[PDB]
């Protein structure tokens, strides 16, 4: 009954106001519900925090994200529409509909805008529309030492310098005030993007107290693989993180002396 | 009947296919029925050309445009809704139906993605798509003498590089060969754009069986700019061509350095 933006209207939204962005998906519920995910386990103050986010009304300072589930689930892939409507919203429907009060939410698929959407079409203008939001602009890409967005594609090409803080690949939480000091110390007037599962949710809500903007991103950089490959399924890569294959096995990092150059700290 | 995409799908084929587009308007089939239009007066093999090109089907090489208009009046504002329903297709349906008889057909209004739609909201990644076809891009921009799209705004300042080809403000038409042998002389390898009326369905046209790249998108300029002021009415600008004042009366150049600096050709 809780009412979701499309992803067409969450990225003119963002387009539109400038907004930073929290999106919460099911590994946040999974958390919400006491129960660990393979990137973070289980911590008391990080679900407080997320449960304590998920329930804010969204204006034109932060957008708060939801999975775009509650209807039309013949929009999404057959093994994405079992995941929700036979595993996910059995479990946790009536915490969503406990917590999650606000009068409308963005979507968490604007992260996730290829692989598990039943009609492709549309997915070049989503992409074309995220990278607008980047566009010649200078970035502090904030991510785990695997995440390596945009390494050996062109995701990034269209702004105009990216530095990077590399953090903990899982359970980055517990490092969260130590990464928050090193975005102080580099942020300068740059436009901060995540991609940090839970502990990116935390880390842009406060940063968006201390007036900086932060979109919270997640796994483009997976769907963005994908969608270049014109996969049909969440095919596994051999030199960076892969959304959906979360414990990081069978990874080994090709030399790239451009993301190289781009690193200002490293809390991995 | 007639299908015509939306300018979302429209946008998302030139994203998608990387093809050329030509789109036409009420002003061609206007010159299709034999009459002048404000600033292109008859002429026979122009209209006669126009006619060809618009029963030709479209593909990844080259996108042909109509109006959005044979369906779903109700999509804009009660003015274009009067023009189209009671004053365009009363007149030229016929035509219409017997000129245009491809499978499908892009939307001429990905040129005018505002002023005359009823709902604003999606704008705002109209223009985002859009400007993702140009985005670091060397760009060879054709236009007329008081077109001057971009100067006063931040249209193209996502390109890489701009140069322009100066042609008459009217009646272009009678210069077309010239103008295309200004166009080979400076291209290069430059994304080709104009804003030229009749001329430019022409010249889109010829420029692709040539090899090259080319997107007719007329009035994009007003267009901007009337978003860009949150506009409710056609207002006129004082310093360069405005859609639908189409006569040009009342225009007194800004000085425009950048603008200046970009001329290598002038057939004005
Ligand atoms: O402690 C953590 C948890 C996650 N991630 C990264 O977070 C991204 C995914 O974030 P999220 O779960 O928000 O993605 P979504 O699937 O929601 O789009 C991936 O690049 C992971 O490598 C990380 O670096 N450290
Ligand atoms: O001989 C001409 C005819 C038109 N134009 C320009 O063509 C543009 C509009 O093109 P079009 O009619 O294709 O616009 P649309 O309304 O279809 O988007 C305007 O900038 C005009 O100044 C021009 O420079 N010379």
């Amino acid at each position: 009954q809780i009412s979701v933006l499309s992803i067409n209207q969450s990225l003119d939204y963002l387009l539109e106001k400038g907004a930073s962005v929290v999106r919460f998906g099911d590994g946040e519920m999974d958390l919400v519900a006491g129960r660990s995910i393979v990137y973070q386990d289980f911590d008391p103050e990080l679900s407080a925090r997320l449960r304590e986010i998920m329930s804010m009304e969204s204006d034109e300072r932060l957008m708060v994200c939801l999975p775009d589930v509650f209807t039309g689930l013949e929009r999404y892939s057959i093994d994405a529409q079992n995941f929700w409507s036979l595993n996910h919203l059995p479990h946790f429907l009536e915490k969503y509909k406990n917590i999650c009060r606000a009068p409308w939410y963005g979507s968490t698929f604007i992260s996730r805008p290829y692989i598990d959407l039943e009609d492709k079409t549309p997915s070049v203008g989503y992409f074309a529309k995220l990278k607008q939001l980047w566009q010649d602009k200078d970035l502090l890409i904030v991510e785990g030492l695997t995440s390596r967005s945009g390494v050996g594609n062109d995701l990034f090409d269209g702004a105009r310098s990216i530095k990077r803080i590399i953090c903990p690949s899982r359970n980055a939480y517990s490092k969260l005030e130590a990464i928050k000091q090193a975005v102080r110390e580099h942020a300068d007037n740059r436009l901060i993007l995540t991609m940090l599962g839970p502990t990116a949710k935390v880390l842009v809500y406060d940063l968006v107290q201390e007036g900086y903007r932060a979109l919270d991103i997640g796994h483009i950089d997976s769907e963005y693989e994908w969608f270049q490959m014109g996969a049909s399924h969440k095919v596994k890569l051999s030199h960076k993180h892969t959304a959906e294959h979360n414990f990081d096995q069978d990874i080994e990092f090709r030399d790239d002396q451009a993301y190289d150059s781009q690193i200002v700290a490293n809390l991995a």
